[PDB]
């Protein structure tokens, strides 16, 4: 079932926003509350599938969970109570539609001794693994993985393969394991650093932060407390482009500037006026149309994948040749970008984009996040109009990055 | 959108079914209609939505389309006239939704001179066959529009084994000025289907089965009638069904010839088989099935589309199987579905091993591709009690669903929305 958003492209973007929270910093956090004596507000919070699934599977748990609702301007504000939690096993039921769920496997076997998740549909063995450093008796059987443990006990444990929730969940094991734990090769992302930060709120000890060796010294209890969730680095690099691209001028609110460093640095390439306080950033084109800019992604704090289809789109209405290094079949929207006249040709990994003032808007489709912002992005420009047919699962309502284009004066409709 | 399908196992499967026909032989088949001077009638059409998406696409070219909807015992009947056809731009709207319309460009260009059809969501095997037989053809705006005053015999050879680019070349070689010889074809018996058809309609078309095709170009294709080759995926994973359930069924309207690899490891997990010009007989005679060994590989090898329906017979069968799959990239999905069932699949790499067991209980399991689909619902039919198959919406054949020929065999399955 596929909804249609239509754009009319051509107008310089001006105005402010804000972004809520970064995905895989809230699924983690909202598994973290399990491990608390008191409540938990958790703030800034996305909608998104995967939290109201969260929110679910908690409730199932037996915790107390209260949502205040977010909106353009702010995110959810979600309120744990985990003291009522009295379940150790997972629901099949809800866990089978979200993959993250495997992260309540850390907090429960903490918490209770015991645990049990579905093996997820479709890896895995950094979690087993990890969690058997810290002394947990974990087996598969009839599709379940069974964990065990009387007391969890501080080890050392290397991941094998760069893991971020496999980081985040053996982190969880650790707060409250006796003694202390190092962990070596783990994810640095910044929300695996906002979790960390999340478990110190509430009476953790963890030095390393951002780094891939964390150091933990285990805690016999967390208390109950609040955390504002990371912003979402994507969502608002995703809106620094839009301004880019359109020749126009944004401010982004409640950011995170030191998360973004090298997306700014490739915006301030492609011609972009870019100042930056603790907590906004703002974008200036100065009635310029964007420079063509080159990029290859790369593990943060590098140029990161996921934008990569945004600085596409700029690239196909920006002044001159643009060459984008991809290090997965990463490249699934070109053929809809070029449904709309860009210059687009691949080479293996490589796409070069020699950018076009003649893109002009037509129907194109969207089944994936990439296509869906890189598409949005180009309609922002296409001369007439761009219809993005768009798969159901992708509508974020309130937080369609449409919604918060049109405030800052794009002509974007949904026509169901 | 998930709907439940419910299987209480246990029960020796026993009578007779009928398959239609072969999807990667119905598409390029009606796609080959828009070729012809005269109506077409296709028969032993399945129920796919492929299927109705291409009718559809037919009529927006402007051809006249009626179809004869089947049944549990029969096909689909379609008469297509193509004479009324006046578009040869492919309509984005019907085209984005199915990767296969791609197989309009090699007719349309053939049969008008002129065809845009949107690129897809590779194509390069399509494009570098129809330039070898003269036409000019270049991509803008996402299309590709293709042209030529009159195709010309030529050779060419595959860069790599394409299914639908043997198909859509044959199809503007059939018609072309000459001769054209194409190497490095695919020999899926649903190719030389096509190639079938398009002789039926006056081609000629000499190797079939083979890698080299010879095609002596005609000036027209006539109207006609062409049955579908039967499926053989279905038709086997009937087979392992009855193998598996310790039962006896026959398949009507085979084509077993096109069944060697699939009856030979059945063979090997002890069924008796026998078979005519158009059934299989198969009959474990109350034996449980014999775990087996495969290894997928290109027809008419065993075919990789019958590996997951092999390792849910394993997982009931007496003894160990060794099951590689090398070729089908996203591998081995199912596995942690028959897990909850309580199967013993240890995965090393590429091969899984199978430990065959009588202790499959039924449990809730999900299925979202055709593999986790077919093999779900075969384990259940053994495994104690109820498994619970949770299936994705476009999985939905309606009465082509397996189950319910299934149940037409003994089966208890029943559908729970």
């Amino acid at each position: 079932h596929m909804a249609k958003i239509v754009v009319t492209g051509g107008a310089a973007l001006h105005g402010e926003v804000s972004i809520s929270g970064a995905k895989n910093a809230v699924l983690p956090i909202l598994c973290a509350t399990l491990l608390a004596d008191e409540p938990v507000e958790i703030t800034n919070v996305p909608h998104l599938h995967d939290v109201v699934t969260t929110v679910k599977l908690l409730g199932e748990l037996g915790a107390k969970v209260t949502i205040d609702q977010g909106t353009l301007s702010r995110g959810s504000a979600i309120v744990v109570d985990p003291r009522p939690v009295n379940q150790h096993v997972a629901p099949y039921e809800l866990v089978k539609t979200m993959r993250a769920s495997i992260l309540v496997l850390g907090p429960l076997l903490a918490r209770f001794g015991a645990a049990e998740v579905s093996l997820p549909g479709g890896p895995v063995d950094q979690h087993i693994k990890g969690l058997q450093a810290l002394g947990a008796e974990i087996v598969v059987e009839n599709g379940f993985i069974k964990a065990s443990a009387k007391r969890l006990k501080g080890g050392h444990f290397t991941f094998d393969m760069v893991s971020v929730t496999g980081t985040e969940n053996v982190l969880m094991g650790a707060v409250l394991a006796e003694g202390t734990t190092v962990l070596d090769n783990c994810a640095m992302e910044p929300e695996v650093t906002d979790l960390a930060h999340c478990l110190i709120a509430l009476g953790a000890k963890i030095e390393g932060l951002g780094t891939a060796r964390l150091v933990i010294e285990g805690v016999e209890r967390l208390s109950g407390g609040r955390h504002e969730v990371l912003p979402d680095r994507i969502e608002t690099g995703t809106f620094l482009v839009a301004a880019a691209m359109t020749g126009g001028k944004v401010t982004v609110n409640r950011a995170r500037p030191n998360t973004m460093d090298a997306v700014l640095s490739k915006l301030v390439e492609a011609g972009a006026k870019i100042e930056t306080t603790d907590d906004s950033i703002t974008l200036d084109m100065q009635g310029r149309r964007p420079k063509a800019v080159n990029l290859t992604t790369a593990p943060y704090p590098a140029f990161p994948t996921d934008m990569q289809a945004q600085f596409m789109a700029l690239n196909c209405v920006a002044d001159g040749v643009g060459v984008i290094n991809e290090t997965e079949n990463r490249f699934m929207h070109v053929n809809e970008l070029l449904r709309l006249g860009a210059d687009i040709q691949v080479e293996g990994h490589t796409a070069i984009v020699r950018g076009s003032e003649h893109l002009s808007g037509a129907p194109v489709m969207a089944t994936d996040l990439r296509a869906s912002a890189s598409l949005i992005l180009a309609g922002l420009m296409a001369s007439g109009d761009t219809t993005i047919d768009r798969i159901y699962h992708l509508d974020r309502g309130y937080e369609n990055i449409e919604e918060k284009l049109s405030s800052l004066g794009a002509t974007i409709r949904r026509v169901p």
